[PDB]
């Protein structure tokens, strides 16, 4: 008995990520809350497998766009919420310029009250002591524009954008994202528009394990 | 079909798995003699020390080598599906701990019997009996209850493995098994297993001796 109606209030979030980069395996679990009426996430991620083989920032995009704030005049362009509760599949290919690639497949859906993002990630061809495996990325995340277009053919959407990762030496590591979402059930197909993102990364001062506290604001725009 | 097991047969076993995101690969080699129901295998953990105890991997490391007494040959699904082979799927629920999901192909490649497995382990406790390595290095005797699954033209199986824990308690692991051929009346397999070491092999390893015999039909 619902739809976008599942997001009128504060929703508990659970994220799990199975990761495989250059034969190094890891697992991340995140917990927190989202509030789509204001577009806010507040999450804590733990690398349960011990210290990560890649930098935390490289995982941020891949770790619930259903918590974007879609302004009242854009509600009919909100694919992510309309797929709920059965949810959607989110697939990406992430190209790190002059370095390796991530391929991800994710199921975002309601499991009871909770919104759950379960992810498989596989990364290949990363250079040793490149920015990623060498851990040369600053513990930062930049603002971006996620460009969304409809994919009528598969009853879903496509997304394109370039993530910018600050490197320690003052340079910038680019990560080209190509994104597909399709429904798991049986949705709104949007006119072209974008998401505007902002993200803070910090730590829990009493947490011994490798981890990431994340706060994020995202609003939809580009339609008048 | 059955004719492929009237003498000593070489075995190769390969397990690609990860448990709570901890990866590991295991290779096993040796022999089975299905007329007496005997397995003799050596398993190597390439990739280093295993994140889980060797005993938890036993069941999911070739039941076609069970001894099926003459009066029960009609009920041997395992052997009949050869050389084509079969697919073995399980879910193993460790009581008060995590779960394994496994998929395996058991088939003849040339003259050798091959068991190739995939394994996902989820939701294990960090200082539970598994991830904390609190299981004794041995292995109890069991009854594997087999039934017919006409719908998938194969069999199901259920049983409960008992793992001895160092403090003297018992870690139970509930097995659920499906086999499909890429059929018998109700019966069970009687198992016994000894595990040991090879003194000249450093790599985390398991040598396994095992005798299995089918019963439950007079
Ligand atoms: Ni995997």
């Amino acid at each position: 008995r619902k739809g976008e109606e599942l997001f009128t209030g504060v929703v508990p979030i659970l994220i799990e990520l199975d990761g495989h980069v250059n034969g190094h395996c890891f697992f991340v679990r995140g917990e927190g809350e989202g509030d789509a009426t204001i577009g806010k996430l507040s999450l804590k991620f733990i690398a349960t497998t011990g210290k990560l083989p890649v930098p935390w920032p490289t995982l941020v995009t891949t770790l619930v766009q259903c918590f974007s704030r879609y302004p009242d005049h854009m509600k009919r362009h909100d694919f992510f919420k309309s797929a709920m509760p059965e949810g959607y599949v989110q697939e990406r290919t992430i190209y790190f310029k002059d370095d390796g690639t991530y391929k991800t497949r994710a199921e975002v859906k309601f499991e009871g009250d909770t919104l759950v993002n379960r992810i498989e990630l596989k990364g290949i061809d990363f250079k040793e002591d490149g920015n990623i495996l060498g851990h040369k990325l600053e513990y930062n995340f930049n603002s971006h524009k996620v460009y969304i277009t409809a994919d009528k053919q598969n009853n879903g959407i496509k997304a394109n954008f370039t993530i910018r990762h600050n490197v320690e030496d003052g340079s910038v590591q680019l990560a080209d994202h190509y994104q597909q979402n399709t429904p798991i059930g049986d949705v709104d197909l949007p006119d072209d528009h974008y998401l505007s993102t902002q993200t803070i990364l910090s730590k829990d001062l009493n947490e011994k394990r490798d981890h990431m506290v994340l706060l994020e604001y995202v609003t939809a725009a580009g339609i008048t």
